[PDB]
């Protein structure tokens, strides 16, 4: 009886990127497949993402 309309609105999303720096930067990870983590000069967690 319902009218099946609308659409299933993803929330899963596929984003492409280029090696460019300073924006973007690209290194290999270490040997468990989890990269490095480092610092800033402050210390601070510098997030990454695995591309």
């Amino acid at each position: 009886t319902e009218k099946p309309r609308g659409y299933q609105m993803s929330t899963r999303l596929k984003i492409v990127t280029i090696h460019q720096e300073p924006f973007v930067y690209v290194k290999p990870t270490m040997s468990d497949g989890t990269c490095k983590e480092e610092f800033t000069v402050n210390g601070d967690p510098v997030k990454k993402v695995i591309c």
